[PDB]
């Protein structure tokens, strides 16, 4: 991988391995979470972070993610090449956003592109914060400074507000629980195993009819190592669906999210 | 990656990811056998695999893992390049065997080694059998002929016979359940889910302290995508080793049985 010329935006190349497939032989939603997760490290690391600047470690200051949006037009198959660019911008006082375009490295095209908005938090505390001056400063070293966005149009699926899922749900997996593969280098869970929590509780029988065209997460607590989580899906509608990650024992909301499923 | 120039092995190269690492900044010995796997693969693809021989699909068998060794001296660090060459070897009519030397790439040194014992199944009755003469021709044709071993010397730990955990076990982890993206392409639970498990009863004072250098695992039965799994391990022995079995949550049939070394840091 490498930053491109301008040295606002970073690129890297991915060819899909035999234990990241699915059923129809091409990339899960999981896998390709994973490779995002993998180029915006890979961008991070070119521009010089520790994933914290020099002042966010001075104030110990940490990013969480607070949504995730995921759109997929063909997911690669086993031993394709996908290439992913990636880039961040400034959303002033709010926080960051990291944006990301997925394409298959043989044709050119877009096969996918994916945005996530991310706030800071003290590490410590665990209370959220405004992005400080120093911060933002630090920030438009590496960023384009004119808007680019992956999903540019006018009151796009990624920034509509989901509601919560009320009980009965229609379908639900209970008793989910991390393990040590689930967790990051700082033991923490894994943003992506949280999306493989959502679509526990989708129908197999969706799965093996349908391809996941579009999944929208937002994250509002941390699962710790000895949590306990429920995963509850009811139908809305093509197939949505609105989904709700909530602690098993005390019912704590951690994620809320909806899917639309295409046909096959 | 790429066969070497006899044709009779297999090298690829790997970059460690963001994901793939541990609280050491170290790939798990999870990632390492999804990198063996995934060299496993591309190698039985550039030999014209279909992992299946033409003589296999005809008479619907398939191979599955029956022990798997894996000896790490160094995990590889995150952004760290690390060579894998692996090869096969067929055993007579017992199966056949697939070996992996892991080397860091810039020193060249050898930082891991495996291998693996696998045998013939009837993928409808899931009956194992013997090794037939024309399964044999077909392997014949891409593997060494003279023994070519990961694990030369005489009483060397890959062949060691590992006894049953008898209950009450010293540590467990009870409820185990797979997730989708536990599952393989065929919506079988992939093999290293099952390291993962026999892994999750170690207490994680171990895991702080030791590096995991040995781990040997029997599989006996597969857990299907609707089981859930107990993981049992107590102590045995500067070096702890433990003994280790993954039996189902509700009648308590054995799926795997195994042994962990781990030396301290
Ligand atoms: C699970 C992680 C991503 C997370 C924790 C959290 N807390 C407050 C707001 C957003 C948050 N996101
Ligand atoms: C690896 C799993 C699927 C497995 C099942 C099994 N059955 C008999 C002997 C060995 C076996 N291994």
């Amino acid at each position: 991988g490498s930053l491109t010329e301008d040295g606002l935006s970073y690129k890297e190349k991915f060819v899909v391995r035999s234990y990241e497939v699915g059923s129809n032989k091409t990339a899960t939603v999981e896998t390709i979470a994973n490779l995002l997760q993998e180029v915006g490290c890979n961008h991070a690391q070119s521009v010089g972070f520790s994933a914290t600047t020099t002042t966010m470690r001075k104030l110990h200051l940490i990013w969480v993610t607070a949504r995730m949006h995921i759109e997929i037009y063909k997911y690669p198959a086993w031993g394709d090449v996908v290439e992913i660019e990636t880039w961040c911008q400034s959303e002033g006082r709010i926080g960051t956003r990291r944006d990301w375009i997925l394409k298959d490295s043989v044709t050119g095209e877009v096969t996918g592109r994916a945005t996530s908005k991310w706030v800071m938090m003290n590490q410590d505390t665990r209370r959220l914060q405004k992005v400080s001056d120093d911060v933002r400063d630090e920030y438009l070293v590496f960023c384009p400074q004119e808007p680019r966005l992956a999903f540019p149009e006018e009151n796009n699926r990624s920034l509509k507000k989901i509601p919560k899922l009320e009980d009965p749900a229609q379908y639900s997996m209970i008793g989910l629980k991390p393990r040590r593969a689930d967790l990051d280098m700082n033991q923490h869970v894994n943003n992506v195993t949280y999306i493989g929590w959502v679509l526990e509780s989708i129908p197999q029988e969706i799965v093996d009819t349908h391809e996941l065209q579009v999944i929208t997460l937002d994250y509002r607590r941390e699962c710790q190592q000895d949590d306990v989580v429920d995963s509850l899906t009811t139908t809305t509608s093509d197939s949505q669906f609105l989904h709700l990650l909530r602690l098993s024992g005390d019912g704590q909301e951690i994620n809320r999210g909806t899917t639309l499923w295409r046909k096959k």
